[PDB]
């Protein structure tokens, strides 16, 4: 279904639990500003090829718009707006002063050489130029988009710009040669464990020594074991890939199966476990479930056979609503997937502030910094959820919209 309608819908579906006047929701329900550009570079051989590129500023009421660009053949305007109109709320649900961004471009990056790559990159911050700033709209790294693109993009910038401001700041998830963040790695990890912290506390029940279940072993993931299993006693029983899974209730060491994963290319016949499936898995005995490599693993046929206490949604939207539905009525608490994983975002926000003030923090400020920021904001949506009774996802859908729509009023871009 169209990206942009499903995201659209959802904002309809939260506005029934929240008063909101109806100019206020139209205005929500299209971006204040699409900007869709020609990205001429020449290729290797020697011809110049255009590329489509886009960039959405869906609102920016409450600061400057923040999302990543995407370099993907399939990508359509119709869902880069989508992802900004999520990435409002999203930066809204953890009180970022940023609003809602999102760029891509229709290209295949596997065709591209790296000279290839850069110049794309370079074409299309001189197309985006007008429209991006470090006060105005701040990209960031996205599918098939990496931190060198965004050294790359952040030169180009710095190039027009003449270095007359912070140039630095205009880009974020850039290396740290060139200001960079520390902590940017295990940012959405570090923000699951500590939101899987405060709901446990929330459920009143001492942590330490239970059992947690992930699904899939990247970023996320190992690191979401590895930080289960390194400061709150969390013991960890079973982890999982694409190919497979494996489980035994002694202990797993989340580095022994990173290494042995990585020597062997899966964690499938990985010593002392038996193989079972993910499907298998996510029915486990566990008090913690963190499903974090795919979206759509939680389903109707599925979901009445979970029998976690907790289900942390580190990946994007891996729960059905259906799913929510059923979870929900069976007193398992969850977490909404925008809030979960908001780590990554609160650290670009965090590199983006090191940026603009030109002073940068060390690993454990930015750790404490993002420990305060994602308690706060999952009290902020568990105390709605209770408050109202309704889902996790619909109170953090009322928190950021309320947010937004506060400031709104506030500008006086709306008046009911
Ligand atoms: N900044 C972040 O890290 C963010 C992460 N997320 C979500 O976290 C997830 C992890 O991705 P990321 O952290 O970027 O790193 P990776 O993309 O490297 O992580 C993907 C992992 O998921 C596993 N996996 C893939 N397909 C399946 C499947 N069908 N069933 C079970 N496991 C599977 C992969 O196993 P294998 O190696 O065998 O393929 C791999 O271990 C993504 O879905 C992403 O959307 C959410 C918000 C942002």
């Amino acid at each position: 279904i169209d990206p942009f309608e499903m995201a659209v819908k959802q904002l309809e579906r939260a506005a029934q639990y929240m008063d909101i006047s109806e100019e206020a929701l139209e205005w929500l329900k299209k971006p204040m500003r699409i900007v869709e550009v020609s990205v001429p570079i020449e290729m290797d051989d020697g011809s110049v090829k255009v590329f489509t590129g886009f960039r959405v500023q869906h609102n920016w009421a409450r600061g400057p718009t923040k999302g990543g660009i995407r370099w993907h053949p399939a990508e359509t305007l119709s869902t880069v707006k989508a992802l900004a109109t999520f990435m409002t709320w999203k930066v809204a649900v953890v009180d970022l002063p940023y609003g809602g961004g999102k760029g891509g471009i229709i290209v295949n990056p596997k065709e591209l050489s790296e000279r290839e790559q850069e110049r794309l990159a370079r074409a299309y911050i001189r197309a985006v130029y007008d429209v991006i700033g470090p006060w105005t709209d701040i990209p960031a790294p996205d599918v098939y988009t990496n931190p060198k693109i965004m050294g790359w993009m952040m030169d180009e910038y710095e190039t027009i710009m003449r270095r007359k401001g912070p140039a630095f700041g205009v880009i974020t998830g850039k290396p740290l040669s060139i200001g960079g963040s520390l902590g940017r790695g295990t940012a959405t990890a570090q923000g699951a464990i500590f939101t899987i912290r405060e709901a446990a506390k929330a459920l009143g029940i001492d942590l330490k020594g239970k059992k947690i279940a992930v699904q899939g072993y990247g970023n996320a993931g190992y690191y979401t074991a590895k930080l289960a299993k390194e400061q709150l006693g969390m013991t960890v029983v079973a982890v999982s890939d694409s190919r497979g899974g494996i489980y035994n209730p002694d202990g797993l060491d989340p580095d022994e199966v990173l290494k042995w994963k990585r020597e062997h290319g899966s964690v499938k016949d990985f010593p002392g476990a038996t193989n079972i499936t993910n499907e298998e898995l996510l029915e486990l005995e566990v008090d913690v479930l963190a499903p974090a490599a795919i979206e759509e693993v939680i389903t109707e046929k599925n979901a009445d056979n979970i029998k976690a206490k907790i289900v942390a949604e580190v990946a994007n939207g891996p729960v059905t609503p259906e799913a929510d539905d059923i979870l929900r009525e069976k007193g398992i608490l969850q977490i909404p997937d925008f809030l979960c994983n908001a780590g990554g975002v609160t650290v670009s926000y965090f590199e983006w502030v090191q940026n603009i003030n030109g002073y940068y923090w060390t690993e454990e400020e930015v750790r404490e910094k993002l420990d305060k920021k994602m308690t706060k904001a999952f009290w902020e949506v568990y105390n709605t959820h209770k408050d109202k009774n309704i889902h996790m996802r619909d109170a953090a859908y009322v928190v950021a919209v309320s947010r937004v729509y506060q400031a709104m009023k506030d500008r006086g871009w709306v008046k009911k």
